[PDB]
């Protein structure tokens, strides 16, 4: 389990998504970091050029990592835990139709988990927080207890 050692961290979007227009995953992306931002000491900033602590990026089937997509459902996105290089990466499976709704996949609703990952957590048992394993989702997104408590007690 690492964490990262420092609380400001780097972000770039490398690529956006046809699914939605461009402002639209500026706002799910940064009101995802907000989440995290929100409970604990990290500040993000956005960079538009060079390497960032987070890239983030859509793809399709094999991508350089060793975790292939696998094409519409299953596997929606995968992030890197913290540390350098691809650690704290996410990275979008571009063969879902992503989404600003209450319709699958919502895009901030997805972005919100993989930073979690990005920021040192693992998935949770409550079905009713934001790191449950699987995707769920009814149109509002906010951290439940149990994320609140996972990434206070990383970060403080
Ligand atoms: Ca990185
Ligand atoms: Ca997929
Ligand atoms: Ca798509
Ligand atoms: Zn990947
Ligand atoms: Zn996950």
């Amino acid at each position: 389990n690492p964490r990262w050692e420092q609380t400001h961290l780097t972000y770039r979007i490398e690529n956006y998504t046809p699914d939605l227009p461009r402002a639209d995953v500026d706002h799910a992306i940064e009101k995802a970091f907000q989440l995290w931002s929100n409970v604990t000491p990290l500040t993000f900033t956005k960079v538009s050029e060079g390497q960032a602590d987070i890239m983030i990026s859509f793809v399709r089937g094999d991508h350089r990592d060793n975790s292939p997509f696998d094409g519409p459902g299953g596997n929606l996105a995968h992030a890197f835990q913290p540390g350098p290089g691809i650690g704290g990466d996410a990275h979008f499976d571009e063969d879902e139709r992503w989404t600003n709704n209450f319709r699958e996949y919502n895009l901030h609703r997805v972005a919100a988990h993989e930073l979690g990952h990005s920021l040192g957590l693992s998935h949770s048992t409550d079905i009713g927080a934001l790191m449950y394993p699987s995707y769920t989702f009814s149109g509002d997104v906010q951290l439940a207890q149990d994320d609140i408590d996972g990434i206070q007690a990383i970060y403080g």
